[PDB]
């Protein structure tokens, strides 16, 4: 198991523009196109990201290409964030994957709001962090996914993904 497989499991793969759990236009492997309520705006953003007139549909390869780009950006974003980096540097390889998953999902900003959990993770107090992570909108809105990520930080293993 690795970050790519983990996210592929959490996000699925769709080749046609769709609305995510928050109702925002997305495509591929969880690639957010726009928060705008307009499909046209979404189709424009899509064409711009792919570099062609897509008509709201992309191929598997194009999807995987966006995904590669998005994973890379998440990681790089964590390493550039002064709040995040030190936490991430402190983690083992499995837990780093859980950290990337959360940023991929909610953005660096979204995560930057888990200040108390971050500190717990940094201190390696696993069970407590797990409990704190669960007291969040994130958990209440996407409970099954959150459970898997939370178990990952708790255990340091891929059991939730098997
Ligand atoms: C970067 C570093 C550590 C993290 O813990 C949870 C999210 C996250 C992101
Ligand atoms: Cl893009
Ligand atoms: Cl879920």
């Amino acid at each position: 198991m690795n970050i790519f497989e983990m996210l592929r499991i959490d996000e699925g793969l769709r080749l046609k523009i769709y609305k995510d759990t928050e109702g925002y236009y997305t495509i591929g492997i969880g690639h957010l196109l726009t928060k705008s309520p307009s499909l046209n705006a979404a189709k424009s953003e899509l064409d711009k990201a792919i570099g062609r007139n897509t008509n709201g549909v992309i191929t598997k390869d194009e999807a995987e290409k966006l995904f590669n780009q998005d994973v890379d950006a998440a990681v790089r974003g964590i390493l550039r964030n002064a709040k995040l980096k030190p936490v991430y540097d402190s983690l083992d390889a499995v837990r780093r994957a859980a950290a990337i998953n959360m940023v991929f999902q909610m953005g660096e900003t979204g995560v930057a709001g888990f200040t108390n959990s971050l500190r717990m993770l940094q201190q390696k107090r696993w069970d407590e962090a797990a409990v704190n992570l669960a007291k969040s909108r994130w958990y209440n809105q996407t409970p099954n996914r959150a459970k898997r990520v939370i178990t990952t930080f708790r255990t340091g293993t891929w059991d939730a993904y098997k």
